């Protein structure tokens, strides 16, 4: 899941014409005012995004959004430069994994309203067919169209905690007792140092430290397991009172040596 954001920076309608040729706002004979020329444009922008499209068919509004549609307000007059683009910006969220292919068709539109809609407002139109991976990074695009040219960028963000090309992959860094671990640019559980593991919950113990017998739960460390000793804990403690003995790899026993007996093998055998 994730979003794919457009961001109109710019549009040069300098003579604040339609692409029908007409002006815009209200023709001129109609106006009651001292103006000269053409009235400006009250310029809004409308995002089609869809699949990507092998043909000039699929270049319209027509054949339907699929992966979204959205209009901004009115970002200004006939032309103008946005120094903030973010604050107007078209963001059209996408479930499941990220399609990469695309086409989108952007459309600038007069909103001077008199009967309501009407497809003779179409200040210009432009449409881009690629393909784009989730990255903070923008892709800028720019129509020459013969009425105006619209500068925008476009880029796609997977949603927080999700990573990878489809931004599926799920992580979310942890550092307590349940894991340690940053997250990877493709969702991958990177555990900080000294910790292994599924959740990279298991400290890495100090080198040499027995396997069976030690025991960490800070990473370099080493603490013994009940009945052995040592600063790697691979040294049985022998039973108290053992003589002629050793535990035999065996917490508390008293494993006799040669010729001697006894629980605590100190019986003379011979
Ligand atoms: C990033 O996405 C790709 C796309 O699926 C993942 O890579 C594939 O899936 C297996 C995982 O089971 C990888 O080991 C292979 O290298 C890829 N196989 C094929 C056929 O493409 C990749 O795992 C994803 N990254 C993460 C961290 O999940
Ligand atoms: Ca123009």
């Amino acid at each position: 899941a994730g979003n794919f954001e457009l961001e109109i920076l710019e549009i040069s309608n300098t003579n604040s014409h339609l692409l029908n040729g007409y002006c815009c706002g209200m023709p001129a004979e109609l106006r009651a005012t001292k103006t000269i020329g053409c009235s400006p444009c009250t310029t809004a922008f409308r995002l089609c995004l869809k699949e990507y499209q092998t043909t000039e068919q699929g270049a319209s509004i027509s054949t339907g959004c699929s992966f979204g549609n959205a209009t901004t307000k009115i970002l200004g007059g006939s032309s103008f430069v946005l120094s903030d683009p973010g604050v107007g910006a078209i963001v059209l969220p996408f479930t499941f994994r990220w399609t990469k292919s695309f086409t989108l068709i952007l459309q600038a539109l007069d909103m001077y309203n008199t009967s309501y809609p009407d497809a003779e407002r179409l200040i210009e139109e432009t449409s881009y067919s690629g393909v784009i991976l989730p990255s903070p990074e923008w892709k800028t695009l720019d129509h020459i169209g013969r009425n105006a040219r619209i500068t925008y960028r476009v880029r796609v963000q997977c949603a927080v905690t999700y990573y990878n090309t489809t931004c599926t992959t799920f992580c979310r860094p942890r550092d307590d007792q349940f894991g340690h671990y940053a997250c990877g640019s493709e969702g991958q559980k990177l555990c900080l140092n000294g910790w292994q593991g599924v959740n990279c919950e298991e400290a890495i113990c100090k080198a040499g430290c027995d396997p069976v017998h030690g025991k960490c739960d800070r990473p370099g460390e080493c603490e013994c397991r009940p009945g052995w000793r040592g600063p790697l804990c691979n040294e049985c403690m022998v039973y108290p009172g053992c003589k002629h003995g050793s535990c035999n790899g065996s917490a508390w026993k008293c494993v006799c040596d040669t010729n001697w007996g006894g629980i605590l093998c100190d019986q003379d055998l011979n």
